[PDB]
């Protein structure tokens, strides 16, 4: 597999970790991954996706603002078994980068006096465990479980300027996908 380059396309579901309430909704997007096989086990993977849309809310108010973000992640991977194996599970470690954007309070949020919402970027440790089933020499199916440190702060104006709340997304990411190989 050394020298190989493959791409996976599939769904990438993001399940944040418990951010009244103040909770963040789950969300699935088109997840694409680009991996380069350093040497039959070591590979470099890049995770990309369509922009994620999340909702924020108190069980008292219901949704009150919606958020968007790109969580690109770079990872060093270890593929168990040899090139010849057709069932190659793997573990990976790397760094994450999330960029929030196009964030805003609902009408109801506004009603409650919320305004001007924005979130600062994030960087963090990231790890994964997943398996690639190599059907043909050109195709594979795949599952993957990621975990990323995605801590960030929200700045808004509740009536005046109570704009400082930390948000700990620390999401678990699941990805079911198929992939094509370019030797
Ligand atoms: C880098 C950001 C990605 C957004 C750009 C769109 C990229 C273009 O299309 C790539 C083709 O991917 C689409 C295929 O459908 C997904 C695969 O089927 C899933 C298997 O369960
Ligand atoms: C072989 C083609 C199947 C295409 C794969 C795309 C996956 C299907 O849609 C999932 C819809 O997103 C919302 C579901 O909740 C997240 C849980 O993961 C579900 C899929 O196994
Ligand atoms: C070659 C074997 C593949 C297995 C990877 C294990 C390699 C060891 O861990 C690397 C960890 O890299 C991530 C560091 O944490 C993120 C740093 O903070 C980012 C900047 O603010
Ligand atoms: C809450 C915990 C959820 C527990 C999930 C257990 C999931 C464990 O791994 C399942 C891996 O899938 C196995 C593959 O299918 C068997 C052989 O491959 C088939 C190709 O013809
Ligand atoms: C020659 C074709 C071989 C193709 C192999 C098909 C293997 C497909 O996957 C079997 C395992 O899928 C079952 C598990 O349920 C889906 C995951 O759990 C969802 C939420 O965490
Ligand atoms: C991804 C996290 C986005 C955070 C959105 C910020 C929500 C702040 C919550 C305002 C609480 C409103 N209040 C007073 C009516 O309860």
């Amino acid at each position: 597999e050394a020298g190989e380059f493959f791409m996976r396309a599939g769904s990438a579901t993001v399940r944040p970790t418990e951010g009244g309430g103040f909770s963040v909704t789950n969300n699935t997007q088109l997840g694409l991954t680009f991996t380069y096989m350093a040497t039959d086990n070591i590979g470099v993977e890049l995770l990309a996706a369509t922009p994620f849309r999340h909702k924020i809310g108190t069980r008292a108010t219901g949704d009150i603002a919606t958020v968007h973000h790109l969580p690109p992640t770079l990872m060093a991977q270890w593929y168990f078994g040899d090139a010849s194996s057709k069932f190659r599970p793997y573990v990976g470690a790397g760094i994450n980068y999330t960029t929030f954007f196009d964030n805003g309070f609902n009408d109801h949020g506004k009603e409650a006096g919320l305004s001007d919402l924005s979130l600062k970027d994030s960087w963090g440790a990231a790890g994964q465990v997943g398996v690639d089933y190599l059907i043909n020499r050109d195709w594979l199916v795949n599952m993957s479980v990621w975990y990323m440190d995605i801590d960030t702060t929200a700045n808004y104006k509740l009536g005046g300027a109570q704009q400082h709340d930390s948000v700990r997304l620390d999401p678990w990411v699941f990805m079911f996908s198929a992939g094509y190989r370019f030797h």
